[PDB]
């Protein structure tokens, strides 16, 4: 009924507006957030927050939830508020949070959870974290217990949206104050997004047989492929651009596999050869399989540089080549290596799978895709490549190889995968930086921050996401194919 969505909206906004506890209200917005219907209330979102919160603020600084919410929401919206926020919980010495803290679960929940907006250096949130990771693993609502063990398997800041809507209404309609308007906006909202993924999936799946790679190459993975996208384009409006990502996904995959599994070296080398040269003569040196390989990557990539021309009188065509011969290239040095019986430092293997890993041509294809004006300097910024891009890639690259040279192993132990723990940590501060400081648009630091969210989404738990009844691929029918009764 959108006789019926088009209601329950504006009520919601009346809530937001009319909402006079300034506790209540935070949680109603961080409820939106995660129950997939924030975009309706964007706007009325970031007014309230300026208004009530960043200015005028209506938090009592020395209550731990409170103060907490307003700092995770407040930077979750790019709003500036120090870590000194927390200064009034810690102990006499300053060292560390007060002992009585332990008492207050909720407050330690939110404690926790802000902890992770943090950048590089923010010695209060690393306190924090430990501090509230401590005190909530194991300990004497039912509610409340269900949103802690969530959060230690993966913080909210972490999360995707889409693609993570479905548990969280399970849980919001199970809590005792829950709005049923709410509630029926959130049910109704999801499955008409759903609606609107499967039209963009059939378009996707349209496109991959006109490929006919899936008989050259001997198959359809497809609906994975758009699965990562309903998590890395978060907004409703870029429909184009989750079919997009979908094409390079399955592009990407199919090249890797041919140089992971198919190709003799020699091939190897003709490929990223013509990749290098980029052009069609190329086709000449190339053995059948490769030769549509090739061509069907060229076409894509060459049709999205068109459409960035016309629409946007921005020559892109440097930048893309760019991009997938690095990937390419990458991949071959990585195949040298096993013929060379060459056995790369973690500093030498990082250096190379944070490319290989294939978040460049994404992140480049979007940012030509989701920036309004293209300005060469700014081009130029991302393609350097911008540390909010290394970030991105290396956060999907150390969570892809935390599912399986790789990362622990190029460290294996508890040990290495402790290493690799703490560099993905360390990463999301390098990320949560570049996110408070960049000059690109909105959207593209969205999709930034959202890659690196979806890895996590698809290999959490440390396991492999796509390896048949994988608790993710459940998932995937739940978000694409089953409606939310």
């Amino acid at each position: 009924h959108l006789m019926r969505a088009a209601g329950m909206i504006d009520q919601v906004k009346m809530m937001l507006q009319e909402e006079v506890d300034s506790i209540r209200r935070l949680e109603l917005i961080d409820d939106l957030r995660r129950l997939g219907i924030s975009c309706h209330f964007e706007r009325e979102i970031v007014e309230i927050l300026n208004s009530k919160y960043y200015t005028n603020n209506e938090i009592d600084e020395r209550d731990l939830y409170s103060t907490a919410l307003r700092f995770r929401l407040l930077r979750q919206y790019d709003f500036s508020v120090s870590q000194e926020v927390f200064d009034c919980f810690k102990n006499a010495k300053g060292t560390d949070f007060k002992p009585s803290l332990v008492d207050d679960t909720r407050g330690l929940l939110q404690l926790y959870e802000a902890s992770f907006l943090s950048a590089q250096g923010e010695e209060t949130l690393r306190l924090a974290r430990d501090f509230a990771t401590k005190f909530l693993q194991k300990r004497v609502d039912i509610n409340l217990l269900s949103s802690i063990e969530r959060a230690l398997e993966l913080p909210t800041h972490w999360r995707v949206q889409m693609p993570n809507a479905r548990s969280f209404i399970d849980a919001y309609k199970r809590r005792p104050d829950m709005n049923p308007t709410v509630l029926e906006l959130a049910k109704l909202d999801f499955n008409m997004v759903q609606a609107q993924f499967q039209q963009e999936l059939k378009e996707a799946s349209r496109w991959w047989n006109s490929t006919g790679l899936v008989h050259e190459l001997p198959r359809d993975r497809i609906v994975e492929c758009y699965y990562w996208t309903t998590g890395v384009v978060e907004r409703r409006q870029h429909g184009y651009e989750r079919i997009m990502l979908t094409k390079i996904n399955a592009l990407v995959t199919t090249i890797d596999d041919v140089f992971d599994i198919y190709g003799t070296l020699e091939e190897l080398q003709l490929f990223t050869t013509a990749i290098q040269r980029w052009d069609i003569e190329s086709m000449k040196q190339l053995p059948p399989y490769m030769q549509i390989c090739y061509l069907a990557l060229f076409n894509f990539v060459n049709e999205m540089a068109y459409d960035t021309l016309r629409d946007k009188g921005f020559d892109s065509t440097p930048y893309l080549r760019k991009v997938w011969v690095g990937l390419i290239e990458s991949y071959l040095i990585e195949a040298k290596w096993y013929y060379k019986g060459h056995k790369p430092s973690l500093e030498e293997y990082m250096k190379n799978s944070w490319i290989s890993i294939g978040g460049i041509p994404i992140l480049s294809h979007l940012f030509f895709r989701l920036t309004d004006s293209i300005e060469e300097e700014a081009a130029e910024s991302m393609h350097k490549y911008h540390d909010i891009v290394r970030a991105s890639c290396t956060i999907l690259r150390l969570a892809d190889d935390m599912g399986t040279p790789k990362s622990v192993q190029c460290y294996s132990e508890e040990e290495a995968r402790e290493h690799v723990r703490s560099l993905i940590d360390q990463t999301w501060k390098m990320m949560n930086k570049e996110m408070m400081t960049s000059s690109f648009s909105k959207y593209f630091v969205e999709v930034s921050a959202n890659l690196a969210r979806m890895a996590q989404w698809i290999y959490q738990h440390e396991s492999d996401g796509f390896g048949q009844h994988s608790l993710v691929n459940k998932m995937l029918r739940d978000l694409l194919f089953h409606r939310y009764e």
